[PDB]
């Protein structure tokens, strides 16, 4: 579990992310798509984007960045009591989109990378450690729903 002190660290940087969800959302997806190109293959709707410049120019891509950060932010603010928000998410991603847990690990790393880039001041080692623990909790809880459904990993 995260301590209260750790959740405050998490939510204080997140409040900065909320100042520009679209910009953060965009960078994180692009970072994910560039680092692990196999992830882009899950999106029929983005499978035509070949360069970073095309990715950066996609308004639909931007809109998906905001969708992802918005749902994640809702989860973070529950500070661990995210059972209701997490369930519908695990179910669609497991059975519908067919996203392996590993890819969740990949987007978590993309999030951490971007935050460090846009908030070097509010994102010190202690905050990076708290953020890591929060995303690990999220993955751990999803993984468990996946396992129940016959999809573990
Ligand atoms: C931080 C973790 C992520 C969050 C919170 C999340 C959030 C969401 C939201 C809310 C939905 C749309 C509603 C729904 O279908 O359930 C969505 C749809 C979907 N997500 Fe994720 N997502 C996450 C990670 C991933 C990753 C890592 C992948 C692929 C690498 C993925 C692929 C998709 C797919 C393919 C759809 C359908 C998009 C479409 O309608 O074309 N998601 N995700």
């Amino acid at each position: 579990v995260l301590s209260e002190g750790e959740w405050q660290l998490v939510l204080h940087v997140w409040a900065k992310v909320e100042a520009d969800v679209a910009g953060h959302g965009q960078d994180i997806l692009i970072r994910l798509f560039k680092s692990h190109p196999e992830t882009l293959e899950k999106f029929d709707r983005f499978k035509h984007l070949k360069t970073e410049a095309e990715m950066k120019a996609s308004e639909d891509l931007k809109k998906h960045g905001v969708t992802v950060l918005t749902a994640l932010g809702a989860i973070l603010k529950k500070k661990g009591h995210h059972e209701a928000e997490l369930k519908p998410l695990a179910q669609s991603h497991a059975t519908k989109h067919k996203i392996p847990i590993k890819y969740l690990e990949f987007i978590s790393e993309a999030i951490i990378h971007v935050l460090h880039s846009r908030h070097p001041g509010d994102f010190g080692a202690d905050a990076q450690g708290a953020m890591n623990k929060a995303l690990e909790l999220f993955r751990k809880d999803i993984a468990a729903k996946y396992k129940e459904l016959g999809y573990q990993g």
